[PDB]
C-alpha cells in the first residue's frame, strides 16, 4: 500500500543530455540523432533584462557554441530558432539515441522531469501540468533545458524542456517543438499566472487511492450528481468532469461511486478539520487515475 | 526555487534488475557479476503464514528457480541464505554490472528506490529512513526485491532491498548483506513499529529550504539554545542535535542561525495554524541538509 509521487525510470533519457554553453550562459541540451535542442536564451547577452531575440540571432556565431558530453565535444554546423528553442545541427550522431516520439502534454497530465545541472543529469521526479500550463518543480540557474518525458506502451515521448520561473515560483517550459506551455514568453519580465483550476479527475483519483489504502474517514452517507458537481466546479476553480470512464476500475475495485467522491470534494474543499488524507492536509490534484491504478494495483 | 523530493537518476541500476520466480512466488533480484540477490521468501511455499525458513531451504531445488531479463534466462548453480536474502550464483555474468559498493543507511539518511514489478523497473522515487528503520513508500505484491541505492562522489552504493509492509503501512527492507533494517523479521505476523522519532537535523534543513525560497512567516524574534532544544526533543519524539556543522553553509547563505530554527520547531510542532511551509501542513523531516543544498544551490 502507500501512495508516492513517482517518476518513470530515467536510463533511456540520460545518455541524451549534453552541456550547452554560449558566452557566459550554461544550460542543458537534448542530443538526439545529429541535433541538439536547447532553450534559445543560451545565446542572449543578458538574460536579466528583456531580450530582443532577433538581435541575438543576428550576432550569433556557430563557432561560439560549446557543447559537450564527457570527453565528446560537438561542433555546431547549423542553428535555427524553432519557437523558443534552438535546434542545432551538430557534427556527430548520438550513438545512444533511443527510439522516440514527440508530443505535448495537457493540463492534468503527469510526466517526468530529468533535472540536469549544467549538462549533468542530477535527479528525476514526477510532475503534473497545471491548468495555466505551469508545473511546480525545483529548478535553479543552470537547469534550463532539463527534459520532461513520458513512457507509454513502451514508447518514449519527449514532452517538456525547461525555460523559466514566474514570480510566484511556478515553472514554465515548452514542448520540443518550441511552443511554450501556457503561452508565456521566454523573457524575465513579470508575467502573471492566472487562477489555478484544480483537476477534478485527479482529485477523484486521489480519494480513490485513499480508499484503496483503507482510509475512509472522509466518506459520508451522501453523494452528488455529476451535473450538480460540475455547476459547483465552475464557480470554485475546479475542472468539470466530462466522463467517468477513467474511474470504472477504481469504482469497481473499491465499491465507491464517483458521485460519492464528488460530494467529498465539495465538503473537503472547505477544509480537512486538522485531519489528513494519505498524509496530505488538503486536496491533491497531482495524481492521475492511471498513476493511481499503476502504483496501487500494478496494472497497465 | 522550489523544493521537491527527488531521486538520483536510475540508469546505472536498471540493467541489474531481473525477475526471480520460484513456484507461484514472483519478485525481483539484483543481478551483479555472477550473483543474483533477492529476498529469501521467494522460495517459501506459503508467505501468508509464519514461515520456517529451515524447512523451505531443506526442500529447495536449484532447477526450480526461474530467473530472467528480457530474453536472457539464468540458471542457478548455488544458493545460500545471507540473513534474510538469498544469494544465488548463476551461470552468466551480468555484462552491464556497474562499479559498485555496499553500505547501510542510518536513520535520517535519504536514498533512492527503484520500484520494480515482477522483474520490470517501473518507477523511481526518494525516501528517508525513519528512526525505527522503516520507510514510507509505495510497495505492493510483486515489488519485493526492489532496490535502494545512493550515489556519492560518483560511487554507486546499494543500500536497500524490499521485503515487507507492517500493519501501519510502513515499509521494511534489508541491506544487501541481508540484515533487516530495524531488526524486523521477514514474517507476515504482526510486528509493531515503535514511536517514530523525527529527525531534528532534517527539520532544520526543511526550514532553511523555506527561508531560501523566500518564505519566512514562521520565524519570530526568538531563538532557543542547543541544550534547551535537546532537552525538549528528548520528551517530544525528536532527535537530539549533536552538531551544527551540517548547517554552516545554510546559515551563512540565509543569515539565520540554527537556534532561531530550533525555536521554530518547538513552536510549530504545536501546529501551523492553518498555514503551510513549502506547501506542507506540518513539519517535514524527509530532506537532509545535503539534499537541500544540492537542489537549491546546485553545490556538492
Amino acid at each position: 500500500s502507500g501512495l508516492r509521487k513517482m517518476a518513470q525510470p530515467s536510463g533511456i533519457v540520460e545518455p541524451c543530455i549534453v552541456r550547452v554553453a554560449y558566452g557566459s550562459n550554461v544550460l542543458n541540451g537534448l542530443w538526439i540523432g545529429d541535433e541538439v535542442i536547447c532553450p534559445r536564451h543560451v545565446i542572449a547577452s543578458d538574460t536579466s533584462r528583456v531580450i530582443n531575440y532577433d538581435n541575438e540571432l543576428s550576432s550569433v556565431r556557430l563557432h561560439n557554441f560549446s557543447i559537450a558530453k564527457n570527453n565528446v565535444f560537438l561542433g555546431v554546423v547549423s542553428a535555427k530558432y524553432k519557437g523558443v528553442n534552438l535546434v542545432l545541427k551538430v557534427n556527430q550522431v548520438n550513438p545512444n539515441t533511443p527510439e522516440h516520439k514527440f508530443k505535448s502534454v495537457k493540463p492534468g497530465e503527469s510526466f517526468n522531469i530529468l533535472a540536469c545541472y549544467e549538462g549533468c543529469p542530477g535527479s528525476v521526479y514526477g510532475v503534473n501540468m497545471r491548468s495555466q500550463g505551469t508545473i511546480k518543480g525545483s529548478f535553479i540557474a543552470g537547469t534550463c533545458g532539463s527534459v520532461g518525458y513520458v513512457l507509454e506502451n513502451g514508447i518514449l515521448y519527449f514532452v517538456y524542456m525547461h525555460h523559466l520561473e514566474l514570480g510566484n515560483g511556478s515553472h514554465v517550459g515548452s514542448n520540443l517543438e518550441g511552443e511554450m506551455y501556457g503561452g508565456y514568453e521566454d523573457q524575465p519580465s513579470m508575467q502573471l499566472e492566472g487562477t489555478n483550476v484544480m483537476s477534478s479527475d485527479n482529485v477523484v483519483a486521489f480519494l480513490y487511492a485513499a480508499l484503496i489504502n483503507g482510509e475512509r474517514w472522509f466518506v459520508t452517507n451522501t453523494s452528488m450528481s455529476l451535473e450538480s458537481y460540475n455547476a459547483w466546479a465552475k464557480t470554485n476553480s475546479f475542472t468539470e468532469i466530462v466522463s467517468t470512464d477513467a474511474f470504472n476500475m477504481l469504482a469497481a475495485k473499491t465499491g465507491y461511486s464517483v458521485e460519492k467522491l464528488l460530494e467529498c470534494i465539495v465538503r473537503l474543499n472547505k477544509g480537512f478539520g486538522g485531519r489528513t488524507i494519505l498524509s496530505y492536509g488538503s486536496l491533491c490534484d497531482e495524481f492521475t487515475p492511471t498513476e493511481v491504478i499503476r502504483q496501487m494495483y500494478g496494472v497497465n
